């Protein structure tokens, strides 16, 4: 039975090849036919692509060995090489070229998915040339998804020799019948076949995953579309910045490029962008996801007062200084969202653009108490609910699985009324004592969520709908203002509270905002259409905010 | 008596001033004198400038304002504004040019150095204008040296308004009489004077320094050139990545741009790199800042082996993989340098640069056994003290303050032998149990090195030595390579075990290596010539690694 899948990177995970070019080049330059491919081969074991591959020598040392060896195949076949003709234009041109075989790399995470062991074997160079880094890039991606990564290289020996696979094979810690291994080279499928492994001669991907599909009997073609990459807390840089005495932030860093710093909203924590997070750094940006005050590894003092929008705003530039950042975008999510929108009014300079999902700006009445405001709308009972200190922290806090499970559920499968939380005497009064777990969530996530709260519980969170007052008082300075920064406004056609006719009015204070919708999508955005929220994202980061 | 400094930002800890743009821009468009001065101040307390500086309406609204009062005055005056004219160029000009007045920003230094408390107190805006950013730049590198920064925007206060500067003597929690307070504009000091204020008016720096010399009684004029900005442990962003069950890598991080990996020697820390840390991120560089395997708040497993070359390089290779990191300059000093030339050798897809301080590239002798070579060189006596497991250790580990003080010492100050180190039985059988404190280090430096040490003591770092036939072996396979990626080698005169003559034969093994080389600097590089070592790395990072 197998439990182990090896691909190769040429022709395999990423697309077209290398050898490929190498024909092409042979065909527009009307060169005889295998010409490049018979120099590159020249001397077989013993010659200049042996040694480069088994890192002998640099990509930059092996160039003019090729050049050479292209004059004389070229000498011997009586023909003449033009006059333009190089060896690192033609390698240039095809690395850039090369991207992921996408359906091949689904293909290995489903079959990661369903516990094989997977691995990449490759016979690869030591790329020394001043493009070096798209490569790099490449790679990066690719590994990220694989059990182990196994460069020619850097082991000092090549596919098709024997040794190689004997020493894939002890890295997997598998017997060959145990292994399916993938390649488009037919001379380097050979040696696994002869030691027993299951083998595929890749030449279109269709029919190689046929194959593959057939021989693991796990479905690979024709499934449903896969989530985006999340994250696994263990594997994030976690990075640590006091903003005053008795204040830490924590958050998890991701990539490089301008600095995006991701705001969650209640009761949530960084994980909640867990789905953003790989995604954004692969569209090439540093992404800083926050556990916000009063959350997770970050401080959470008892006071009230430490959780309004003036001290909570000054404290995110403070960690910006600290940082050495002159400015973030902005993106945030039901509390956090209403903090970017606050940061854009206060802090612009700081702030590159501004996102929030569901949360729409809502300008301070002056003629009008904030509490008058929050009762003429019954949605917003939660909120009343949440004044008092002590209550909502009992019932949340009670039975932390049930909290979180209660919560975090679809449009379509809410417990939750929300319709007179206070005369019902809390949140959790019609809904079960053991939920089941929402199609959004898997019980690892709940528990993740679920070991966050036990340090600090409910108190902090809290504390951020008990500022009313205090807000409105801060939020009042700013009504001569407008939002004039790049700005992007993300409604949810499914949120019963954060409604999308709430953000109609936002033109009016951002009259550049942009906007993104995501239909059947509720209040938890992120987890709920985490595809479409990433989508959005990307394509206003890539326009707006460089 | 003097206890506080407060300073204006535009004309005194910036320059040139805005309000000789206006002056300018009047003279090079042959427009009546005052005219733009005068739209400006157009309405005094009741008009759009006030609000602006009120924080009432951002910049990009005051803009049209500004237009409309410029056409008002043009029209009273009988006199035409050109074509062309428009605001929001004078502006973006004038901000953009407007730099940090730097004897005034090194006066404020040496006052807060005396124990002054300083401020900046700054009539200033809500910058949201698409070039903010350079704004936000300059703001962030001055406010980070001073106690407190008070904008009229946020504070809803304007200079000359009596209540502001009521809230700056609270800020400063100071008495009148205890502060001197510096400022370009007359009337903006009148109100501080009346409260019984030290007032200057700045028109040039030198007399307004000259005057705060003379009432502080403290040198300001005519100092010794100052150290470079250094770094305070708790205002750090401290990051943490796990590179392996039982590895995890702890980092400062400082800065945006592209990433530059620092990599400390024996037996330091990422505080090794204090002076280097503030002036590579102004740079415009991302520094990451080390605490190499063995060491402070990284893991320190017992294990030689663990410290290998190879261990070493593929660790840090992860640690770039899981903050998703393509590449990073990697800048070593001693072990340090050691291990980032073989970074370049080994990954050199994964090094956008390579630099190494005083330790130079050796390629491994394959016809002699390490222990033989490291024999032929006296110097290198203490290489073979640090050997036998636990001798060393215990030497170290006695006394840490004692070892700290005795080890980091400028070249004609030290202590140490180092001729017959094993003979003599330690590095400080003829030192001091009191060593007096090296002019390149203070008391409260070297307990941060007595804190950090404590935790893992010195096996750990001393394994970093005891691994030379591994390394050997491992260093063998690179012997046909050359370094061909962007190369720095730093000498140091001073040093007398590495030598610069010891780097002559680099350029046969990195053909395009570039030099640095800094007269009277020992082995303790960073320390003992941080202004020095900050000149070449940023000049070689800005040339060769972009
Ligand atoms: C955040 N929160 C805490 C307790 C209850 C909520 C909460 C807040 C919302 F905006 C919202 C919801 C719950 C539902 C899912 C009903 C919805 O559709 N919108
Ligand atoms: C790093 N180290 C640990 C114990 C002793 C040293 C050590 C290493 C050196 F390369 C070196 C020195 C000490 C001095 C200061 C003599 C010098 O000029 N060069």
């Amino acid at each position: 039975t197998l439990r182990a899948a090896v691909f190769d990177l040429d022709g395999v995970l990423a697309l077209p090849a290398v050898f490929g070019v190498l024909g092409r080049t042979e065909e527009a330059l009307a060169l005889p036919r295998g010409l490049l491919n018979d120099a590159f081969q020249k001397g077989g074991p013993e010659g200049a692509t042996t040694r480069l591959m088994k890192g002998e020598i640099t990509l930059s040392q092996w160039i003019p060995l090729m050049e050479e060896n292209c004059r004389k195949c070229s000498e011997t076949a009586k023909v003449c090489l033009p006059k333009n003709f190089s060896i690192k234009e033609i390698f240039d041109k095809a690395i850039s070229a090369r991207k992921i075989n996408r359906p091949m790399l689904q293909a290995a995470l489903m079959l990661r998915k369903k516990g094989f062991t997977t691995a990449i074997l490759t016979n690869t160079w030591l790329d020394d040339r001043a493009e070096r880094d798209g490569l790099a890039q490449l790679m990066c991606e690719l590994k990220m998804h694989f059990d182990f990564l196994i460069e020619s290289c850097q082991v000092g020996m090549v596919k098709p020799e024997p040794q190689i696979y004997k020493f894939l094979l002890d890295t997997l810690k598998a017997s060959p019948s145990e292994v399916v291994f993938l390649d488009d080279i037919g001379a380097n499928l050979k040696p696994a076949r002869d030691l027993g492994m299951v083998t595929i001669l890749v030449q279109d991907t269709d029919t190689a995953l046929k194959e593959l599909e057939k021989v693991t009997g796990i479905q690979l073609l024709n499934t449903p579309a896969p989530l985006p990459t999340s994250c696994n807390p263990s594997d994030m840089s976690h990075g640590y910045v006091t903003v005053k005495p008795r204040v830490r932030l924590h958050f998890v860093e991701l990539g490089s490029g301008p600095a995006v710093c991701l705001c969650h909203g209640f009761p949530e924590s960084w994980y909640s962008w867990r789905y953003q997070i790989p995604a954004l750094a692969q569209a090439g940006y540093r992404v800083l996801a926050m556990d916000m005050k009063g959350y997770g590894e970050s401080s959470a003092p008892p006071e009230i007062e430490e959780y309004c929008m003036e001290v909570l705003c000054k404290e995110m530039v403070t960690f910006l200084d600290k940082l050495g950042l002159s400015q973030a975008v902005f993106i945030g999510h039901d509390w956090g969202g209403m903090l970017v929108w606050y940061m854009a009014l206060f802090y612009p300079e700081r702030v590159r653009a501004v996102a929030s999902l569901n949360t729409p700006f809502i300008p301070a009445n002056p003629n009008m108490s904030p509490l008058e405001s929050i009762k003429a709308n019954p949605v917003f009972d939660y909120q009343l609910y949440f004044q008092e200190p002590g209550v909502a922290e009992a019932e949340l806090e009670q039975n932390l699985s049930r909290t979180f499970k209660s919560l975090f559920r679809a449009s379509d499968e809410s417990v939750l009324s929300m319709h007179k939380v206070c005369e019902a005497g809390g949140l959790f009064v019609n809904s079960p004592e053991e939920p089941s777990l929402s199609r959004m969530v898997t019980e690892e996530e709940i528990q993740f969520y679920v070991q966050q709260f036990k340090k600090s519980g409910f108190r902090g969170p809290l504390n951020w709908y008990r500022n009313m007052e205090r807000n409105w008082k801060w939020a009042c300075k700013s009504l001569g203002r407008k939002i004039l920064i790049p700005a992007l406004m993300v409604t949810a056609e499914k949120d019963f509270v954060l409604v999308p006719q709430m953000s109609q009015h936002m033109e009016d204070w951002i009259p550049h905002l942009k906007r993104g919708h995501i239909e059947d999508c509720g209040h938890w955005t992120q987890m709920d259409k985490p595809t479409e929220v990433n989508q959005i994202l990307i394509k206003w980061l890539d326009s707006d905010a460089r």
